[PDB]
């Protein structure tokens, strides 16, 4: 691997695409963790052979994880953590055991407060249009490097909404680096 994609999701937006059934994210008002994805040559490394998920290894982080890494789609958080470990976390296990991997995600979330970085510049979420350049610029100014924005288009209205924000890190998992990929157009709703 040569880097990490620390992916945070905006719960309400993610759930807005679930036009049927329940979705706990419809009631959250802060960015939460989707995953910490090891990267290599511009691609996400997935399903690397590794240790099976073991909840006991992160028993000391259950408060932080239930708060910062809840499943916004369903009510089983541990299942979500297990899936993220098996599909992504195992790919960085050569240097980060399970305990250190989840602790890394927790620390990253606590040190990358997206709303806190936007609020002062009148860029916080208000259901209205935002500029891709403006949002990335505010985050760059606050954190020092460009984030990767992720948008999704409503199949009905074709309106584009910001759904995730990626913070790119070097292989050391602490040094931020510029992201180089956005799935957002020049403008979107946030
Ligand atoms: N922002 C933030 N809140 C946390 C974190 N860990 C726990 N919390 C929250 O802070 C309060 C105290 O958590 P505790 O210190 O008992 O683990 C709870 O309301 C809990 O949801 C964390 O790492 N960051
Ligand atoms: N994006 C996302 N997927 C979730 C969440 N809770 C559970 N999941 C499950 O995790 C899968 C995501 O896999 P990933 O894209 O991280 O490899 C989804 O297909 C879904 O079944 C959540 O809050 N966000």
């Amino acid at each position: 691997m040569d880097s990490f994609w620390f992916v945070q999701q905006w719960p309400p937006a993610v759930c807005s695409f679930q036009k049927s059934g329940s979705c706990p994210g419809s009631g959250l008002r802060t960015f939460t963790i989707h995953g910490l994805w090891p990267q290599q040559s511009g691609t996400s490394l997935t399903n690397c052979p590794g240790s099976p998920f073991d909840i006991t290894k992160i028993s000391h982080l259950q408060s932080q994880l239930n708060t910062l890494w809840p499943s916004v789609l369903r009510a089983n958080n541990q299942q979500f953590w297990s899936h993220e470990w098996t599909k992504h976390g195992t790919c960085s296990e050569s240097t980060f055991n399970q305990a250190a991997y989840f602790k890394l995600a927790v620390d990253m979330r606590n040190n990358y407060d997206i709303i806190g970085a936007l609020r002062p510049h009148a860029a916080g979420p208000n259901g209205r249009t935002k500029s891709r350049q403006a949002i990335k610029g505010f985050l760059k100014a606050k954190f020092g490097k460009f984030p990767g924005l992720r948008c999704r288009t409503d199949p009905q209205t074709k309106v584009s909404y910001l759904v995730e924000v990626v913070a790119c890190f070097a292989q050391d998992g602490s040094t931020l680096i510029d992201c180089t990929r956005d799935t957002c157009g020049a403008n979107f709703i946030f």
